[PDB]
């Protein structure tokens, strides 16, 4: 999916990790694509070259990469959806959760009814020039029933207090059990 820097500039940015075995959550820029394990944080930098409307929102949605499953849901398995893990704030379907935010909302649009998690848009702290947001998926990519050994992209929005949108940028994700492992053989 084509980027949207639009107006402000907004893109991601990821931290630098390697592909030691032991890594939980390491992004590779050739491939655009975060390896991660199930339920890892993932920090995630929003950058901007302009600073948005007040009010202004993030949005993290998941979609399949693939043409043929674009129009699919993306969604925790049935298993995954039953283990109980709520934090008493995402339902129990959605795949992506944010940390460290006081302010989540989980969405389910009324019409495509795909899922989505917002937070506000808030600048970035003194003597920082990114807002990081901590993002966790709570399926692995291989769940039968789920992704299914689907790729999928997350789209991160940058929306105005309206819903308008005002940027996108997005990376292909990965939730396996060795990260750093993965990464370097797809690389
Ligand atoms: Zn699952």
């Amino acid at each position: 999916q084509k980027t949207y820097q639009g107006n402000y500039g907004f893109h991601l940015g990821f931290l630098q990790s390697g592909t030691a075995k032991s890594v939980m959550c390491t992004y590779s820029p050739p491939l655009n694509k975060l390896f991660c394990q199930l339920a890892k944080t993932c920090p995630v930098q929003l950058w901007v070259s302009a600073t948005p409307p007040a009010g202004s929102r993030v949005r993290a949605m998941a979609i399949y990469k693939k043409s043929q499953h674009m129009t699919e849901v993306v969604r925790r398995c049935p298993h995954h959806e039953r283990c109980s893990d709520g934090d008493g704030l995402a339902p129990p379907q959605h795949l992506i959760r944010v940390e460290g935010n006081l302010y989540p909302e989980y969405l389910e649009d009324r019409q495509t009814f795909r899922h989505s998690v917002v937070v506000p848009y808030e600048p970035p702290e003194a003597g920082s020039e990114y807002t990081t947001i901590h993002y966790k998926y709570m399926c692995n990519s291989s769940c039968m029933g789920g992704m299914n050994r689907r790729p999928i992209l997350t789209i991160i929005t940058l929306e105005d207090s309206s819903g308008n949108l005002l940027g996108r940028d997005s990376f292909e994700v990965r939730v396996c059990a060795c990260p750093g492992r993965d990464r370097r053989t797809e690389e």
